[PDB]
């Protein structure tokens, strides 16, 4: 009680929530996409409708809020987020920030500038709507090129002057999550208020503890994530990997077993369009995973349930972790 | 009498565009970032009275219409468009295309897909404006890239389409017009609907020479840049070069001398707002040229009447080669 996080249709209490996935979207596109060519979808109303039915399928599963992690250059429509919030009943954390494909007008821009875009979205509203981003999501593929590490040290002082937490998209394999930390840290932001996402693109708990340790989040955020059946396609193989879900779910468990259940966010990296890879992934998609952003609550927590997670464990892992992280600190 | 153009306030004859600049841009800026950050340009209202003075100015000088070269990544905002248009009683026709800085949404298309955005924008509207693209700008910078060839093919087959003509950006120092001609050739693209843009950034009249005999419009549209004065300042001198407006005008007088007074077009590439480069880049360009889009008919057309270029010809360039260009053929 008393605490708030904002969401696409105003102010939740934090204690509302509930069973939250920290690491989703509507649609991954890019600025401006959905607005000059929405046909590449079928239509924004077909969009909206895919979307809403996705999301009601996730609440009836139980869950109650999702982020949706979609940044300028994700092509985020904060309008689209809200219409299908509020239809659907699920409460939807917008994000600012910027992702790994960011135009000319933002690569130009300097740490001071970068900072006050970021707390002009948190603080006044996204565009002109006075709604109002709960999170600050940035990326790195690899070492940060340049320009990422000012969008780096951008996200930890416009978290430190709102309180507001900062997720990012890592290469897990080349372990970004080291680096990452280390610039964060070099402007003074809490290791509480990051979530090194992907973090389940890895096996390597030697990369993950050490991060857990220090008091990193760790996102396991691509839970049905495989490409197991189809490496015919050498589009899905490279984007879902031919690690099963159960391998990565296997992840959560090794965590908790490893002390650190109060470290992990779960989710799925989900979407109900895709603009910025190959067409009719989309298609592909939910062919792999039916149950959209239901898979979490329908097959993960189940699966770690019949290997012997407490349920207070788990309610910890999908309640308490993301109202912890969301709150304003 | 009889053929007509789009502009942004609906169709015009033809024979009312009058003296036309054929490469301007209201606000060079990216997709989605006028939306999400207008105080960079101080505010929308700020810009939009700045680029209404800017074009009453060339308006009052003898500009009765420009062609704004902005594509969907150069953040074209066709509302931004008609409202100044309007406001300043000068013409602008729109444009369809893709620049050089495509987001992920846009590279991972195939010729086919970008063909139909192109048409969409020309014949639908843009976004939900029914505005329609008068013009389809492509860009290359050296030799093209895999995704530029689609697009410089795509260009192609949206102009065999609909017979609005083609405009490009080139490196001109590194003679990209002889490979975007061989693209468009190789689509069956009649020369006389393409201008090959930036040409006034080289002095190798053997390049440019090739590209008017084989019948391209060659695009003389920098004409007020240069860094001359300013060589202190190394963004300015990588964007503007180090020679003057007096070399760039001499351009027109060689080619016109050499029997191709029907083959240019004449422009200045100016700009009321700019985000895609660096800070206050808008301030420095305007030290450079006060008259913004007046530069050409109080500076560059008396020069050449001085020069002995006679009036009927200065004519034909200013008014002829534009109506034919635009002209749906
Ligand atoms: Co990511
Ligand atoms: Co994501
Ligand atoms: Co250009
Ligand atoms: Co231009
Ligand atoms: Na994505
Ligand atoms: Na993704
Ligand atoms: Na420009
Ligand atoms: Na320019």
């Amino acid at each position: 009680t008393g605490d708030l996080i904002n969401t696409v249709r105003g102010p939740i209490p934090v204690s509302e929530a509930g069973f939250t996935l920290t690491h989703e979207h509507i649609c991954g596109s890019s600025a401006g996409f959905l607005r000059a060519w929405p046909e590449f979808f079928g239509s924004r109303k077909a969009l909206a409708e895919k979307a809403v039915r996705g999301l009601r399928h996730a609440r009836a599963a139980g869950v109650q809020t999702i982020v949706d992690v979609s940044t300028f250059d994700i092509g985020r429509d904060v309008r689209l987020l809200a219409e299908v919030s509020r239809a659907a009943d699920v409460h939807i954390v917008a994000a600012t920030g910027l992702w790994f494909d960011p135009p000319l007008s933002m690569r130009m821009r300097s740490v001071e500038e970068l900072t006050q875009f970021f707390l002009r979205e948190i603080q006044h509203g996204i565009e002109d709507t006075g709604i109002r981003a709960g999170i600050i999501k940035v990326a790195t593929t690899g070492k940060a090129t340049p320009f990422q590490e000012l969008v780096l040290k951008a996200a930890a002082r416009a978290s430190l002057a709102t309180g507001v937490p900062v997720t990012t998209h890592t290469s897990a394999s080349q372990r970004d999550g080291e680096q990452q930390a280390a610039i964060f840290e070099s402007e003074g932001l809490s290791p509480s208020r990051v979530c090194i996402g992907h973090s389940d693109d890895t096996d390597d708990l030697s990369y993950l503890t050490g991060l857990a340790a220090r008091g990193y989040l760790v996102g396991l955020d691509r839970m049905p994530y495989s490409a197991i059946g189809l490496e015919g396609n050498a589009s899905a193989l490279a984007l879902f990997g031919t690690r099963s879900w159960q391998t990565r779910a296997l992840l959560i468990k090794a965590l908790i077993d490893r002390g650190y259940k109060d470290r992990i966010l779960v989710s799925h990296d989900w979407l109900f369009g895709f603009s910025s890879y190959v067409t009719n992934i989309m298609d592909v998609m939910d062919r792999i995973n039916p149950d959209g952003m239901a898979f979490v609550p329908l097959r993960v927590i189940p699966f770690l349930r019949e290997k012997g997670v407490p349920p207070e464990t788990l309610a910890g892992v999908t309640v308490a972790n993301p109202a912890r992280f969301l709150s304003p600190t």
